[PDB]
């Protein structure tokens, strides 16, 4: 496999019911749901070390990771939270998070290279998953 490349979104299902399960309220979730269709990542995968660039129009935010190997990012509401990504299959990885204080919904992502050039971003808040679809630039 390789996710290496930069990916620009063409689909967005689900988001708003994901914040809206996380507590934010209508009018932000408006407005992230807009500042979403900008989402842009950017991948440099070597072995089974991952460097992502998450961007939109605004914000920037690195993740740096190594499958199996414990690391600290934050939800997507932006609480702080300890991760641990594993392989699904050749070409999918779960991510398991677990807030560092508090409590909350149960989080978590995923992430996958479909045989059509494709990269499919999955979000999870309890029962409600958000479904975000990528193609190389
Ligand atoms: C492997 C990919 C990961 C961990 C992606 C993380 C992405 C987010 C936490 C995105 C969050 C967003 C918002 C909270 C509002 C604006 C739109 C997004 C999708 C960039």
């Amino acid at each position: 496999p390789n996710f290496s490349g930069n990916w620009k979104i063409i689909r967005s299902e689900n988001f708003e019911e994901l914040l809206k399960v996380l507590g934010v309220n209508v009018m932000l979730r408006k407005i992230a749901v807009a500042a979403a269709s900008k989402y842009a990542v950017e991948i440099k995968q070597e072995g089974d070390t991952f460097y992502i660039k998450v961007s939109t129009t605004v914000y920037t935010t690195e993740i740096n990771f190594k499958v199996g190997e414990e690391f600290e990012e934050q939800t997507v509401d932006g609480r702080p939270c300890k991760s641990l990504v594993k392989w699904e299959s050749e070409n999918k990885m779960v991510c398991e998070q677990k807030l560092l204080k508090g409590e909350g919904p149960k989080t978590s992502w995923t992430k996958e290279l479909t045989n059509d050039g494709e990269l499919i971003e999955t979000m999870t808040a309890d029962d409600v998953v958000c479904t975000q679809v990528f193609v190389r630039e």
